[PDB]
DNA sequence: TCAGGTATAGCACTGAATGACAAAACAAAATGGTCGCCTGCGACTAGAATACACTGTGCTATCATCATTAACT
């Protein structure tokens, strides 16, 4: 119990929400947190930053979506937060180091 | 009942993340070049001369409109 049951509800917004992004005015309001709410638990259970670890989680959903033969690649990133197409490209750069088509084709 | 304390929240700050503009590349579409077929036109010089179309609705049941026939005037 780590101020009050906040990892039991993190965790089901994360995937119930839609697109949008989450930031400290989003998340903190309807999470039943404060700004300190959080960093405790990003300081302790996850130890990374949150620009870092959502990027790395809508990542991990559309490497799915990227698999499921979908023609409309300028979509797919906004499906899942990203709100520019040069962002999720910089991103998938920086972290796969790969192009999104040589990722896609696979 | 007043107070030390740990749990929770606001505050100060560099530097990484996120926008906007421009250029290069690939696929879809319209335009133009080219090959083989379709087609329009002309010619083939023994003699061949109105006879081949062919008909067949069938004559019901009346009814009304137009020029030739015969004859009164």
């Amino acid at each position: 119990t780590i101020s009050a049951q906040v990892i039991d509800t993190i965790v089901e917004w994360i995937d119930d929400n839609l697109h949008q992004p989450l930031r400290i005015d989003d998340i903190a309001r309807h999470a039943g947190y404060s700004k300190w709410h959080l960093q405790r638990l990003f300081l302790q259970y996850k130890g990374e930053s949150l620009g870092r670890y959502i990027r790395e989680r809508k990542l991990l959903l559309a490497a799915r979506d990227l698999r499921d033969t979908d023609q409309r690649v300028y979509d797919i990133c906004l499906k899942y937060g990203f709100d520019s197409q040069q962002t999720f490209t910089r991103v998938f750069t920086r972290t796969f180091n790969q192009p999104p088509g040589a990722y896609r084709k696979e």
